[PDB]
């Protein structure tokens, strides 16, 4: 069995990464019985906290404990532009809560594609191309996802990879001279090249025909590397569009947050708050699965994760851009002081929440 440790070296560290992999391993066999994703941020070791600013085990180590040592990158007319790891990224997958293997599965069908393609797979025999689409409403993650997604890629393939790239080509909108960049990224066969189309739809409800036409074939030729990935999302779920989009072997919905999934969105929000000392003091807060262990019943340690959960259930129906938000409506509104006990802020998080649901009530 397989264990993934992701593995932050520090922007000023100059030790080479074979020691850093002697290093957190000594840490490993130190602790060696792990209860779950447990992440270290402060070591023992000098070497370790000179060079390393988190180990994290991630999703008894006589496994096959895989070690990706990584460092972020702290820092084209209209295309954005980042080397991977990114710092900008950094925490962006853990950030987005999906049902139980969302990411996973897509994180494995983009491993499996990189895959057939490093080996040379036919497609004529197995279906593999390089297009992945994310499909969804709008305010779901699509675009966040996507950048996590090519982050996690780049960091996970470090053994084949040296470092990522992605470019966002913003829709809204010399096509030559942008992919002519493009293909000088692509020529460096130590990079894994990322290339993201947000909104694809737009293309298609844009003088306009003549420009179209111009990127699918840029397109088509970058494509034919193998170390290009093409994202793509669209906000309209259900209609077909274009060719490279619509014939891409990976196909992926992304819909709104079920109530378990706010509930841990919102989990997410107070910790932060908590952590920042906003929220003050700190309050221990249930789980979903703690609360059904005990049937849901009200007591001192319950009441607030209970009244959190009926928060989730009438936020039910909003997107996650609309949910990471509503904790500074809530602040700005209901609070506008520097700390705010968790039963105060809980209690301005549902007016907010309310108050979403008026506006939106005017727009129909
Ligand atoms: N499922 C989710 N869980 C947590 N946050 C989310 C989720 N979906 C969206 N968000 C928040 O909304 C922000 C913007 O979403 P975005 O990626 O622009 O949506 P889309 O591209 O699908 O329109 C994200 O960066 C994220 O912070």
């Amino acid at each position: 069995p397989t264990v993934h440790v992701e593995v932050h070296q520090r922007g000023s560290s100059t030790a080479k990464k074979e020691d850093i992999n002697l290093s957190v391993r000594k840490l490993l066999n130190r602790h060696n019985i792990v209860f779950g994703d447990y992440t270290w941020t402060e070591f023992d070791e000098p070497f370790l906290t000179r060079n390393v600013q988190s180990v994290s085990i991630i999703d008894l180590s006589a496994c096959t404990v895989a070690l990706h040592i990584f460092q972020l990158n702290e820092d084209i007319i209209a295309a954005n532009h980042w080397v991977l790891p990114a710092a900008e990224f950094h925490g962006l997958w853990d950030s987005l809560v999906y049902d139980v293997e969302v990411k996973s599965h897509l994180l494995d069908y983009v491993m499996t594609t990189l895959l057939f393609s490093d080996k040379n797979v036919n497609s004529n025999l197995i279906t593999w191309n390089r297009v992945v689409l994310l499909h969804g409403p709008p305010g779901t993650g699509k675009t966040s996802l996507c950048k996590a997604l090519a982050q996690k890629l780049t960091i996970r393939l470090s053994s084949r990879y040296r470092y990522g790239q992605l470019i966002e080509i913003n829709s809204h909108s010399l096509v030559t001279k942008m992919f002519q960049k493009i293909q000088d990224l692509i020529d460096d066969k130590d990079a894994l090249v990322f290339v993201l189309i947000d909104a694809v739809e737009s293309l298609t409800a844009a003088d306009a025909i003549r420009v179209v036409n111009a990127v699918l074939t840029q397109i088509d030729q970058i494509k034919r590397h193998s170390n290009v990935v093409i994202l793509t999302t669209s906000n309209i779920t259900e209609k077909i569009d274009v060719a490279f989009v619509d014939r891409a072997d990976i196909k992926q919905y992304i819909g709104p947050p079920s109530a378990a999934a706010i509930f841990k969105i919102y989990l997410s929000c107070l910790e932060e708050l908590m952590k920042c000392q906003i929220i003050y003091p700190r309050q221990q807060l249930l789980t979903l699965r703690e609360l059904e262990m005990i049937g849901f019943i009200e007591n001192n340690v319950s009441k607030l994760s209970l009244l959190l959960n009926d928060i989730s259930r009438k936020s039910e129906g909003l997107s996650g851009r609309v949910l990471r938000k509503l904790p500074f409506l809530a602040h700005a509104l209901y609070v506008q002081a520097p700390t705010v006990t968790i039963e105060g802020f809980l209690q301005a998080l549902s007016l907010a929440v309310d108050k979403q649901f008026e506006e939106r009530k005017k727009l129909a």
